[PDB]
C-alpha cells in the first residue's frame, strides 16, 4: 500500500459471507451507452467490481442477464427507460442519480439510473462506495443530488511546478511534456475527484502567472481539460488582473477602459477555442500585492463584471475572492465585510464571491465570515483549506472534517433560525442562483498525493461535504477509513475518534480560547507568538493577541473595533456578553484580565496553560491509539504514520513550550506545579524558531542558513 | 511498468526453455551468514530468484541440497571454505567475487563466493543480472573485481529539497520526517546503487549549505547512512568552506588559523560519533562565488590538507573539486590546469582531486581535461554528469554511455601509448593511492527516479563503467535494455543503436565541430548562441565560438591561448595540425575561415549547416525506430517515450533553426536549398528563447513571466 490509489482501493471484500452475497447479486455489468463519460463509468465499475468481488466482471451491451448491475439514463439505456421512473428521476436533476435493487422483465437487477451521463458516473462511484464500505445491497433504494452547483478544488501551483503551501510534492502538471504526454496520472486525478462528485478544478496559483493565458500554455492546459472532461470536471484558471499589460498589449488594466474590455473578450474567445466547456476564472485581486481594479481607482464590482462580460457568451463564471484586507484599517477582522458589503447587488449574475470560512486566514479556529450572513443579493461560495498550511504541513495528523462541519453547521441567524452557513451556501437563505464550495488541496507528485496519509481524509471529507453540506465529519471518516484501511469495527472506532480529535488537538497546542495567528512568519510551520516589527502590523502575532501584564485578547465589541456589529443581532449579542460568548472563541472579541475565571474554575492564565498542555496530551494519546492498530494496517503505512506522529509530538511540545513560555514572559505568572516545566527558557525556543528546518520546498525559510 | 524498479525488474523469464533450465539449476538458496550485508544479499536473491524463476525460493541455512545457489565467504560459510579456493579467490580483493558452477559434497551448486560480505552482495547482483539478461549458467566460471576504489554518485540537492540541475523531482531526502521515518525508498535507492557496485554517495549540493554539519541535520543524515550501510554505501557530504563562520564559532575560515583547524577537527569528531564509517567531504571551493581558501589568500592545497587532517584519524577522504576558473584569465579552457599543476605533490594522501571529464563544463563534447595527463603526484578521480543539464533535461532522450566511453578510452600519451583516461584513473599510469569516479545523477521523487526513462540507462552505464572502465556503451546498453524492457533480439538491436546514436544527435543539433557553450544562460534548456554581455565574458556564448564574417573557432594553438601546450606533446601535435586534428574537436583549437574545406568536401559553413540538420534527422529516425517497438514494450512506457521524443524533435528543430539562423546572420551565407528553410526568422527564435517554458523547478527561468 503506497497510497497512490487513495480511497479507491478495489481489493477483495475481507468478510467472506458478505463477499458471497455481493457475488450472487452482481454477476454481470450491463452498459448500453458509449459516450466518453458512460465509458469512464463502465471502466470504473469494471475495475472496481472485478477487484472487490474477486472475479472478472466485464461491461457488455447484451440481452439482459439475471443478477446484473445495469447503468444508464432513459436516453441511452432502453432497460432503464422501461422502468418508467418518471418523477423519481425528475427530482435528481442534472447531476443526481438513483441506486435501486429492482426487476426488469423478471430479471433481478441493481440499477444506477440518472438523467445525465455524469449522474450515472457519480452514481457508479456511490455504488462502489457501498461495497467498499460493506453496505448491504438487498432492498437498496436511494437517490442523491448534489446540494451545491460548483464543487471545485484549488491548486496553488506555480508554473515552475513548486506549489505554494504545498507539502505533497511538485505540481502534478508536467508542462515540459504537455500537451504531447497524456500521463495516466492526469486520469487518476480525475477519477479521485469525480469519485467525490467534484466537478471543477482551478489548477494554478491565485498569485497568478499571466503565462497561463498564452497560447503556449493554453495548448497544454487543453490537454489536461481533455483528460478531465469525461469525468465531468471543468477547467478553471486563476488570472492576473494586469494580464493586458503583462502581454504588452495594453498600457493599462483599468476595467473601464474599452481596450482592456476587448482584450479580455478576445482572450476568452481564445481560451474557448481550445476548451469549449471552460469553467471560468478564479481571481485574487488587490490583495497581498496582487494587482486589481483598486490599482486603477476602480472597485471590485467593476473589475469582476468586466471579466464576467468576457465570459458570459461562453457560459463562463468568475469566482472573485473576498480575501482582501488593506494594511491601514483598524482591524483586519473587519476587512472583507467592509470591502464587499457596499457592493452587494452590484455584481453580475455570473460572478460568485468566494469567501474563506473565517475573516482572517484559515486559522485553526475562526468565527464565520460575516459576509456569509450579510450579502443578500450576491452569489457566494465557500473556500476551505485542506493543505495543512496552519495544521502542520505534512508531518502533523489533522483531519479537517470537524473544521468543515463546524463551519457548515454554524447558525448565523441571518434570516431566522436555520440560517446555517450550509443553508446559506445552498442558496435557500438569500435565494441566489450559483452556489459552491472550493477546497485548497495542494497535492503533488508524492506517491500518495498528499504527503501525510491523513491529508487524504481531509480531501475526502471536503468533497463529500461539497456534495451534501450536512454530511458529518464522523460519517466521512467512517467511509474513508473503510475505503482506505480496513472494515474491522475494532479498528474503525478508535481511529475515527483519533481523527475526530486531531483538529482540536491542533487548536490546543497552537492557539486555543480564541487566540490566533501565532505562527512563524511567513512560512507558518512553527510557533512564533512574539512576532512583531513586520512591514505590516496585521502580519504579526502581537497584533492579534495583544497580551500584556494585565490581560490578553482583542476587543471587537462596541467598546473596541465593533466588528461584532458586522454580524446579525443575535450573534452580536451572544458573543458580546461574557456570560454567553463561547470560550472557544472568547479572545477573538474580548480583552480579558488574566484573573477572569473560566467555566472550568481556572483563571484565564491557568486555562491557557491547561489547553496548551492538553493539545500535547491529545497527540500522545493519538500515538498510543495508532500503536494499537498494528494488526489492521499494512506494515508500510503503519510505520509511516507511527513515525509522523513522533515528529508531530516533538513539534507539539515545541509549540506548547514556546507559547506557554512566551505568554509567561508577558503575564509574569508561574506555570502550575502539576505540569511538566520546560527545562529551557524562552530564548532557547526563539533560537529553535530560527533554526528548526521548515519542511516545504516553496517558502524561503526552508533555504534559511541561520544557525544561531 | 511505472519505472520504480528501474533495472531490477524480477519478472519471470519469458523464454520458456531458458526458464526451465534456470529452474532445474537453482532449486534452493543456501546462505550460512547473517550479517546485515549478507542478509541484504539473501533478501535480494530471494525476491530476485523467486520473481525471475516464477517459484518460491527462500534463503535457508540448512544441510546442502542438490541444485542450490550457495553464497558467502570462507569466513561465514563453511561450505564455501571447503572448496579451498585459495589464491584464486583471494586475488579478487575486498570487493570482488567468483560466480561458479561446481560441486560441494557431490551436490550440484553455483556459488557466489567472495572475501568480504559486500563482495557477496555485488556477486549476488551479478548472478541476478546473468539471469535477467538470459545468460547461461552451465559451466559458469567468472570472477570480477572493481577497477576503481571510490565509485560514487553525487546529488546536487538543496536542503529545501529542490535539486539544482534536477529534472526528476524533489530531493529523495525527506528532512521533515527524518530521522524518525525510515522510508522504504531509502533502501530501494541503496539497492539500485549496490546493484552497480556504487559504494558511496554525496547527498547534498556542492553549492553547499552549512546546516548539513549541524546536529539537527547530522541526526537525519545518520539515519540515511544507517539505511545505506548494509548495501556497502558510505555517506559523504559536500561542505561549505566558510562553515566555522556560518556557525558563528570563528571570525575567519583561513585554514592556517589554529581555531579553524580545531573547528574542523571537532566537527569531524561530531560527524564520526553519528556515522562511524563516514566517507568524507566533497568540496567546491573558490568557484562561482563559493567560499574557499583563496578568500583568505591561501591556496587549495592548504585548504584541502586542513580538511584532510581533520578526517585522517577517522579514515575519511577529501574529494577536492578541480572545477575552478577565475573570471580574469585569458582562456577558461586553461583554468583548472593552471590552478592545480603548481600544487601537484602538495596534497595530503587522503585528498583526491575530483576533475570533470573536460576543462569547460560537461558540454556535449569536450576534449579531455589536461589535468588527467599532467598531475603525476596527486590522487585523481573523474567526475561525469548523468543528469541532463546540457542534454535536454527530462524531455530529450540522450544515453550518456558513449560520452563516458569516449572519455575513458581516450589516449592521452601522458607516459606514452597506453595512457588512456581509464588507465590513468585506475592508477596504472602514475602510481597513486586513491582511485575513483563520481557521477552527478540528480534523481528525484518522480516515480521512475529520473524523469525521462532513458536517463536510467545513463546512471546504469556510469555504475558499470565505475566498476570496469573498459565496459563499452554498447554492452551496458545491451544489459540495461534486457533488464528494463525486453530480451527480444528484434527489439534489442534497433533500440541499442538508437541509444548509441542519441548522444551524437545531441551534439549535432546543439554545437557540432568543436562548438560549445551555446546554451540559454543560466538555465541551459534551449539555444542562445548570440549570448553576450554578461557580468563575466566566460559565461557567454560569443566568447567560445568567436564567429565573424570571416570565420569561427577559438585559437588554442601556439599562436592563440596555447592551451594545447598543457597537453602531452603527441596530443599538442595531433590537435595543433589541421591535417590531423579530429573534426569533431576542430573549433576548440582553431579559428578557421568559413571557406576551409572539411573531409566531406563541404566548406566549414556548409559542414556546420549539415551537422545541425543531421542532428534533427537523427531524432526523427529515433522516433521512427521507437514506433517500430510497440509490440515489445508495455503500453505506458511506450506512450511516454513516444511523446517525449515528439517534444525532443520539436526542441531539436528549435535548436537547429536558432543556431543556423544566428550563425548565418554573422557569416552572411545562404543555407543550401536541399535543407529545409527554417519556419521563421532569427528574431522569432530570439523571442522563442525568451518565452519557451524551461522545464526545471530549480532555475529561476522556469518562473520567468516574459511574454515577448
Ligand atoms: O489565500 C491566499 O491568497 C493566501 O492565503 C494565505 O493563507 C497564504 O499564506 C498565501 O500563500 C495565499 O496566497
Ligand atoms: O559543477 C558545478 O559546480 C556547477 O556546474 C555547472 O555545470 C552547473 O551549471 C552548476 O549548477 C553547478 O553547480
Ligand atoms: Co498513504
Ligand atoms: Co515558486
Ligand atoms: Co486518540
Ligand atoms: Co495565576
Ligand atoms: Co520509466
Ligand atoms: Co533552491
Ligand atoms: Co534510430
Ligand atoms: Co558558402
Amino acid at each position: 500500500e503506497d497510497g497512490y490509489d487513495m480511497w479507491l482501493r478495489y481489493q477483495p471484500i475481507a468478510d467472506q459471507t458478505l463477499l458471497k452475497t455481493y457475488q450472487k447479486q452482481i454477476r454481470h455489468l450491463h452498459v448500453a451507452g458509449d459516450s466518453p463519460t458512460i465509458n469512464a463509468a463502465a471502466a470504473e465499475l469494471q475495475r472496481g467490481l472485478s477487484g472487490l468481488l474477486n472475479k472478472p466482471i466485464v461491461a457488455r451491451d447484451e440481452k439482459l442477464k439475471d443478477y446484473s448491475l445495469v447503468i444508464g439514463t432513459p436516453d441511452n439505456s432502453p432497460l432503464i427507460a422501461s422502468l418508467n421512473l418518471g418523477e423519481r428521476l425528475q427530482a435528481l436533476g442534472a447531476e443526481g442519480y438513483l441506486l435501486e435493487q429492482t426487476r426488469i422483465n423478471k430479471r433481478h437487477v441493481v440499477i444506477v439510473a440518472a438523467n445525465s451521463d455524469v449522474g450515472v458516473l457519480y452514481g457508479s462511484f456511490h455504488l462502489l462506495r457501498l461495497i467498499q464500505t460493506q453496505h448491504a445491497l438487498e432492498k437498496l433504494s436511494l437517490s442523491s443530488a448534489p446540494r451545491l452547483q460548483h464543487r471545485v478544488v484549488n491548486h496553488w501551483d506555480n508554473l515552475n511546478r513548486v506549489v505554494e503551501r504545498g507539502y505533497a510534492g511538485l505540481s502534478l502538471w508536467d508542462w515540459g511534456s504537455l500537451p504531447n504526454y497524456l500521463a495516466p496520472r492526469y486520469t487518476d486525478y480525475a477519477r479521485i475527484n469525480a469519485s467525490l462528485g467534484i466537478n471543477g478544478t482551478v489548477i494554478n496559483n491565485v498569485n497568478a502567472d499571466p503565462r497561463v493565458l498564452s497560447d503556449q500554455f493554453l495548448q497544454k492546459i487543453a490537454a489536461l481539460a481533455d483528460a478531465f472532461r469525461p469525468y465531468g470536471i471543468k477547467m478553471y484558471l486563476s488570472i492576473n488582473f494586469n494580464s493586458p499589460r503583462a502581454f504588452g498589449d495594453v498600457d493599462t488594466a483599468d476595467p473601464l477602459d474599452p481596450r482592456v474590455q476587448q482584450w479580455w473578450k478576445t482572450r476568452a474567445q481564445k481560451i474557448y477555442s481550445y476548451i469549449p466547456d471552460f469553467g471560468g476564472f478564479l481571481v485574487k485581486a488587490d490583495s497581498e500585492g496582487q494587482p486589481g481594479p483598486q490599482g486603477y481607482g476602480r472597485d471590485h464590482a467593476e473589475g469582476a463584471n468586466m471579466l464576467a462580460a468576457a465570459l458570459k457568451p461562453f457560459g463562463g463564471v468568475v469566482f472573485w475572492r473576498a480575501f482582501v484586507y488593506h494594511p491601514d484599517i483598524e482591524d483586519r477582522f473587519r476587512g472583507a465585510y467592509d470591502e464587499f458589503m457596499p457592493l452587494d447587488g452590484k455584481f453580475a449574475d455570473n460572478v460568485i464571491l468566494q469567501i474563506k470560512n473565517g475573516p482572517i486566514d484559515f486559522q485553526p479556529r475562526e468565527p464565520f465570515s460575516a459576509l456569509f450572513a450579510g450579502m443578500s443579493r450576491t452569489n457566494m461560495m465557500m473556500e476551505f483549506q485542506i493543505t495543512q498550511e496552519y495544521f502542520g504541513f505534512a508531518t502533523h495528523l489533522a483531519y479537517q472534517g470537524p473544521l468543515f462541519e463546524e463551519s457548515l453547521k454554524t447558525e448565523t441567524h441571518a434570516r431566522g433560525e436555520g440560517s446555517t452557513i450550509g443553508n446559506i451556501l445552498e442558496g435557500k437563505v438569500f435565494k441566489t442562483r450559483h452556489t459552491g464550495m472550493a477546497g485548497v488541496i495542494n497535492p503533488g507528485t508524492d506517491r500518495n498525493w498528499t504527503g501525510h496519509p491523513f491529508v487524504q481524509s481531509s480531501w475526502y471529507a471536503f468533497g463529500r461535504m461539497a456534495w451534501d453540506h450536512q454530511i458529518s465529519a464522523a460519517t466521512a471518516a467512517d467511509e474513508w477509513l473503510r475505503m482506505t484501511f480496513s472494515n474491522q469495527p475494532a479498528f474503525i472506532e478508535p481511529v475515527k475518534q483519533m481523527m475526530l480529535v486531531s483538529r482540536e488537538a491542533g487548536v490546543n497546542y497552537r492557539s486555543p480560547l480564541g487566540l490566533t495567528h501565532l505562527y512563524s512568519q511567513g512560512d507558518h510551520y512553527g510557533p512564533a507568538p512574539w512576532t512583531d516589527d513586520l512591514p505590516r502590523a496585521d502580519w504579526t502575532a502581537v497584533y492579534y493577541h495583544r497580551a500584556s501584564k494585565t490581560g490578553i485578547g482583542f476587543n471587537r465589541t462596541k467598546t473596541g473595533s465593533n466588528a461584532l456589529a458586522q454580524y446579525p443581532e443575535p450573534i452580536a449579542k451572544a458573543w458580546g456578553d461574557l456570560n454567553s460568548v463561547p470560550e472557544d472563541l472568547i479572545l477573538w472579541f474580548h480583552h480579558l484580565s488574566w484573573d477572569h475565571r473560566m467555566q472550568s474554575g481556572r483563571n484565564l492564565w491557568q486555562e491557557l496553560v491547561h489547553k496548551y498542555y492538553q493539545g500535547v496530551e491529545q497527540v500522545r494519546a493519538m500515538q498510543r491509539t495508532w500503536d494499537q492498530q498494528e494488526a489492521y494496517v499494512d506494515a508500510a503505512r503503519f510505520a509511516q504514520v507511527k513515525a509522523l506522529l513522533q515528529v508531530q509530538e516533538r513539534e507539539a511540545v515545541r509549540w506548547r513550550n514556546s507559547c506557554v513560555l512566551y505568554f509567561q514572559s508577558v503575564a509574569g505568572r508561574p506555570i502550575p506545579a502539576n505540569y511538566e516545566q520546560p527545562e529551557h527558557d524562552l530564548e532557547y525556543y526563539k533560537m529553535l524558531a530560527r533554526t528548526t528546518y521548515v519542511p516545504e520546498p516553496w517558502h524561503p525559510a526552508s533555504s534559511s542558513r541561520v544557525l544561531k
